[PDB]
């Protein structure tokens, strides 16, 4: 029964055909279970470890590496010779990296937890029902409960299903529904039907929601829905149906893989076309097997050279490091890849209370009627000091301290504030500050009572724990609170029935003290109090009252106003029904207006500045608040969202106004709106949806399970540190301090992390371009391999990985927050930059291939065969050039490979320097700008020499320590790379402006 709240208890019992005193029969249970299923949320997919291991090899680049690992394996097996000392190193290294890759991938999944499974923490193991086959209640497993059975719940129980309350056994039933409605105060439940078929959860006063808790009382009810049909169940289905897209970088990275895969295959086809002349060679002669092995060798090297094997680790390291940095600033990032997205944040949707404001309530003004005489009318307005909950402060009349007691009107003002209140104060000796007990709104009144002290009590005698509730207790001894008519959103007011303390056999003296939203309370007043007298509510006085209220709540004070009143002659006690909250408003009529109190929930001290940073950064800010529209707008003007005098008619909406708009208008309203007040349960999700239809990267705040759907949908769900674990699990980031300013600071950090990432990504991919050219130039010239797989891998993971990481520490630009949000579609490399890396790549390719060919020719240490052209042959089956001798295996010498590798390492240490800045020369922005980068270069060179001298290594890498002359040749070919990029940058700065 989805609509149970609007049905009477008799109608719910008739619908299921069950009796309240016996419960369902076993046949009913059978059929109901069959029809509705078990009361539980579905189980998450049983992803097996094997399925998880197979996914670690779905990426296109890891599959290419796997393929090359296979070819490598085959080659290191179809080879002939005693090179058994080392041959399967290459394939074992590739495979090892792939294995290490998979392990990590599985490791993360095992430690990852999803929000959906976090909801199941809200379903109790057991529940209690009454079923026909037994006289007494029986506790069964919650999953065995079904729609229709009679359930029993009591204080401490976790509600097992969505239940329509049939009968409240205790004097009252109080529920803690915080997780679903946000109401952090336990609310009173009743049994009468709630007429509105579309009432939001907060107004279903006769329902118990599954996952919620009984704070007080005992009750009997009938199960309306179970499983995915409960409120929490529907939240679980929305979440499950929400698909979160890949981050911008993840998308570019996947696109890069596809293209790389395309380029690699094409290069293989090029190496084939450039050697089609081989078909013109005689069928006899030459080893077709040694020619094939050659091509498969460049295929393996080509694959290894094209893939930036160390990039993922570099990215993850920069992210982990930045994330730890962000934590120091109260931003707990849960998804490393979300740092980027945070930097792209285009719109920030933020709840007001507790995030934009402190949620520390304080009464600042208040007024009572002074005189009423015909058309003449005057009010008595006061001010109060002290923004804390501490009874420290004083009342003021024109900033001149006065005594409240000197005005009876204030004595009654304070009596209403003390009695029509469920809160109190408590001095926390530990912290040393007066903490609140209850809601902020009412506690502000409790605090106001202590400051007013209308009975001039001697509080300067009590301690710090007795000063708390001193003046309140005095007023409590003067009136006996019989019962209280709880507050409810419909009438927006609350009242308490009271009778004098010292009173004999009398039936006169009772009073109802009322507190609530001004408009409704003032409309129910037929009288106005003046000191101790009373006169009839007239238009002059009414407009006067409503005008000040409008001014206080809509002007620059942005005060939350409450009208206080008292029904002088309340109905007789026997004539009131305390169970029908629908009658509470009628009981609060024919009232006597006493006064108005205006309180402030001040903006965080940093919010003003942060909002301005957003404006500079081109980030739109949208406030979501529970305030009425007028006050919401007022507050937006106050903190900077709206200009003090700017028109906002179509930039601020209440939930109601928004719903009345057609879909097209709602979408349009979202592209310009900055303020949403009194927002429905699904509006956050609809707002996110509309924002995304404009490609906005949206950050949205939330804290309870009811915010989970929207948090999951927003590109950046932001949960409160003080919120539910579910909201946190559904968010990309958690504000350890709930402060809006913490979000802005994270966006900036995001912009800075990414800028540095852009550099080391371009740095690493740049080197792969050069490596591919080298492998291509060598395979197109029929030259002996200059660089082999194992070497390339060491350079891409270690040698270049260190500088790359260091680049992640590049100082941020000073105008980081003065620039608009970076467009998601923004490529990392294109235009003139694409050409530059096209030039640098061609350079590196020729420099390495050259350096090796150099040793093979114009080098003393090696065959000085200049212009001999290694291209000519590599089989020595004919031996035409070498007219006389006994050697031909110097084509496999380590010296030449060591010259190429040394050149690669040296040009890369230089290109890392050219990476500090995209367009600035090393003359404007020196290398020492980033000490980590210099330090890394020193560490990488040391590692290079390491594999050149420590015997085990040079054999594994096929390297041989270089001569001082050979080294100098390395510097001669490498160092000039700086000049090349220096010139390319110069052209970008001086001839590419527009
Ligand atoms: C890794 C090494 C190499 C050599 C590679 O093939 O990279 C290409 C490639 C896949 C792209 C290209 C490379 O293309 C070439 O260099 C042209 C072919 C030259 C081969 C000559 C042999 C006969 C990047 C590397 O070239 C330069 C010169 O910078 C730039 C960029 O990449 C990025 O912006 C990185 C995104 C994370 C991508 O065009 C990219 O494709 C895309 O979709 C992009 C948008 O991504
Ligand atoms: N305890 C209370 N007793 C009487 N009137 C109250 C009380 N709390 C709030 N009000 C009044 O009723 C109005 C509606 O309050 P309500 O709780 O629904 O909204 P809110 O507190 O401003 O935001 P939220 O929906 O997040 O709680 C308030 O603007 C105020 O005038
Ligand atoms: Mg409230
Ligand atoms: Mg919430
Ligand atoms: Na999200």
């Amino acid at each position: 029964m989805e609509a149970a709240h609007s049905k009477s208890t008799e109608e719910c019992l008739a619908y299921f055909g069950v009796s309240e005193t016996t419960g369902l029969t076993p046949d009913q249970v059978k059929r109901h279970l069959e029809k509705y299923g078990h009361n539980e949320l579905p189980a998450e997919e049983g992803k097996s470890l094997w399925e998880l291991v197979i996914e670690q090899f779905e990426d296109l680049l890891v599959r290419i590496l796997l393929l090359a690992a296979c070819i490598s394996f085959v080659l290191a097996w179809f080879e002939e010779g005693e090179e058994t000392i080392t041959a399967f190193v290459e394939p074992f290294v590739i495979l090892l990296i792939l294995i290490a890759n998979a392990i990590v991938g599985v490791w993360q999944e095992r430690n990852a937890e999803n929000a959906i499974e976090a909801l199941k923490e809200y379903e109790p193991e057991m529940g209690k029902v009454y079923r026909a086959d037994r006289k007494s209640v029986q506790r069964i497993k919650a999953r065995d409960i079904v729609p229709g059975d009679i359930v029993e719940v009591a204080v401490g129980d976790k509600v097992p299903a969505d239940i329509r309350i049939l009968s409240i056994k205790s004097t009252t039933l109080r529920v803690d529904q915080s997780i679903l409605t946000g109401e952090s105060v336990s609310v009173i439940k009743h049994t009468e039907p709630v007429p509105d078929p579309r009432a939001v959860n907060q107004d279903k006063k006769n329902m118990l929601f599954s996952g919620t808790n009984i704070a007080a009382g005992k009750a009997l009810g009938i199960v309306a829905t179970t499983g995915v049909s409960t409120e929490i169940g529907k939240i679980r289905d929305q979440m499950a149906a929400t698909e979160q897209d890949k981050t911008p970088l993840q998308q570019k990275l996947d696109e890069f893989g596809e293209q790389l895969s395309k380029v690699i295959s094409l290069i293989c086809v090029a190496v084939w076309l450039i050697n089609i002349g081989h078909f013109n060679d005689p069928v006899h002669g030459g080893s077709w097997i040694r020619g094939a092995i050659y091509y498969f060798k460049i295929a393996v090297a080509l694959a290894v050279a094209a893939i930036p094997e160390g990039l993922p680790a570099v990215i993850t390291t920069c992210l982990a490091l930045g994330t730890r940095r962000m934590a120091k600033k109260n931003a707990i990032v849960r998804s490393l890849p979300s740092v980027e997205t945070l930097g792209c944040t285009s719109v920030i949707c933020s709840d007001k209370t507790g995030t934009l404001t402190t949620n520390q309530m304080s009464v600042c003004k208040m007024f009572i009627i002074d005189k009423v005489d015909g058309d003449f009318c005057s009010l008595n307005e006061f001010s109060i000091t002290g923004s804390t909950y501490a009874p420290e402060g004083e009342v003021l009349k024109n900033d001149k301290p006065i005594r409240s007691g000197q005005f009876d009107g204030l004595v009654e003002l304070a009596t209403i504030c003390a009695l029509c209140n469920d809160s109190s104060l408590d001095f926390n000796e530990t912290k040393g500050v007066y903490e609140k007990v209850g809601e902020a709104t009412e506690t502000a009144l409790t605090t106001l009572v202590e400051k007013m002290n209308v009975f001039n009590t001697e509080v300067r005698n009590l301690s710090k724990v007795e000063r708390a509730n001193a003046c309140n207790s005095v007023i409590r001894q003067l009136m006996k609170k019989e019962f209280t008519l709880e507050f409810s959103r419909d009438r927006k007011s609350m009242s308490v029935y009271c009778s004098p303390a010292k009173s004999s056999r009398a039936a006169v003296g009772n009073k109802m003290f009322v507190k609530g939203a001004p408009e409704g309370v003032i409309d129910r007043c037929n009288y106005v109090r003046v000191g101790t007298t009373r006169v009839p509510m007239t238009g002059p006085v009414k407009e006067k009252i409503l005008s000040v209220i409008k001014e206080w709540g809509t002007g620059r004070d942005t005060l939350r106003c409450l009208a206080l009143a008292t029904r002088d002659t309340p109905p007789k006690r026997e004539e009131m029904v305390l169970d029908d909250s629908s009658r509470f408003m009628e009981y609060e009529t024919d009232l006597t207006f006493v006064g108005v109190v205006g309180m402030l929930d001040p903006p965080r001290k940093e919010v003003m500045g942060s909002i301005q940073l957003c404006r500079d950064a081109g980030i739109r800010v949208i406030m979501i608040t529970g305030d009425n529209k007028g006050t919401a707008i007022a507050i937006c003007r106050r903190i900077g969202i709206f200009g003090e005098n700017e028109e906002v008619a179509d930039r601020a909406y209440t939930g109601r106004e928004f719903d009345d708009l057609p879909l097209a208008e709602q979408r349009e309203a979202c592209r310009r709106a900055c303020c949403f007040a009194r927002v429905e349960p699904s509006h956050k999700s609809k707002i996110v949806e509309y924002l995304q239809s404009y490609d906005e990267i949206t950050a949205m705040t939330g804290d309870g399970v009811n915010d989970a759907p929207a948090l999951k949908k927003a590109e950046i769900g932001i949960a409160m540190g003080s919120g539910t674990a579910v909201a946190k699990t559904a968010s990309e980031m958690v504000l350890a301090d709930d402060n809006f300013s913490t979000i802005v600071a994270a966006v900036e950090e995001g912009r800075a992390i990414y800028n540095n990432m852009k550099q080391f990504i371009r740095y690493l991919i740049s080197s792969n371009v050069g490596e591919v050219v080298c492998i291509f130039l060598t395979a197109a010239l029929g030259l002996p391999e200059a660089l082999i797989p194992v070497q390339l891998l060491w350079v891409n993971l270690v040698t270049d990985g260190l500088p790359a990481t260091a680049l992640g520490f590049n100082p941020p630009d000073l105008d980081i927050m003065d620039r608009p949000p970076r467009s998601p579609k923004e490529p990392l490399i294109s235009g003139w930059l694409f050409f530059r890396y096209m030039a640098i790549g061609g350079y590196v390719g020729a420099a390495t291939v050259g350096a090796a060919a150099w040793w093979f020719m114009y080098a003393e240490d090696g065959p000085g065969v200049t212009y001999h052209q290694l291209t000519h042959f590599m089989q020595c089956t004919e031996d035409h050039p070498h007219f006389e001798g006994l050697d031909c295996e110097i084509f496999e010498a380590p010296e030449p490979m060591t010259m190429a590798l040394s050149v690669l390492v040296t040009i890369e240490m230089c290109n890392a320097l050219n990476s500090l800045s995209e367009n600035q020369s090393l003359m404007r922005m020196p290398p020492w700008v980033n000490i980590w980068l210099l330090g890394s270069i020193c560490l990488s060179m040391s590692l290079h020499f390491l594999i050149l001298y420590v015997d085990p290594l040079p054999m594994i890498f096929k390297l041989k320590a270089l001569d001082l002359t050979q080294w100098l040749m390395v510097l001669k070919i490498s160092l000039p790379v700086i000049g090349l990029d220096e010139i390319l940058k110069f052209i970008a700065r001086n001839y590419l402006e527009g």
